[PDB]
């Protein structure tokens, strides 16, 4: 669920997830239209696609377990849905971390009417 995703983000990037990732660019949080602003915004866009595919899994509220094996996130649930949503979250957190080098503070709480273009296809 959003609780696990939230933990994951903070563990992987050391950033406050609400301030740093919930209003970023065009696709983080609730945003969903426009061409993504940069790599970070793109992590948001693929994470949304990942959740779209798993609509029958209640990605936002569905709780799951995860742990680490030498620092790596391992999704640890048996329920196919819990495994899958976790995979989405995991890939996103790693994506955020792998792209901290281009994180742009100017996009933190981006004015969404500025979002132009069509995003890629999921």
């Amino acid at each position: 669920s959003v609780i696990e995703f939230g933990k994951m983000i903070q563990e992987e990037t050391d950033k406050n997830p609400l301030t740093s990732y919930s209003f970023y660019g065009c696709h983080c949080g609730l945003g969903n239209k426009g061409k993504p602003k940069d790599a970070t915004d793109r992590c948001c866009f693929v994470h949304s696609c990942c959740y779209a595919k798993l609509s029958d899994c209640s990605p936002k509220t569905n709780r799951y377990e995860y742990h680490r094996e030498n620092g790596a996130i391992v999704c640890g649930s048996s329920t196919p849905c819990k495994k899958q949503i976790c995979e989405c979250d995991r890939a996103a957190a790693i994506c955020f971390r792998e792209n901290l080098k281009t994180y742009n503070k100017k996009y933190k709480v981006y004015l969404r009417f500025k979002c132009k273009g069509v995003s890629e296809k999921c």
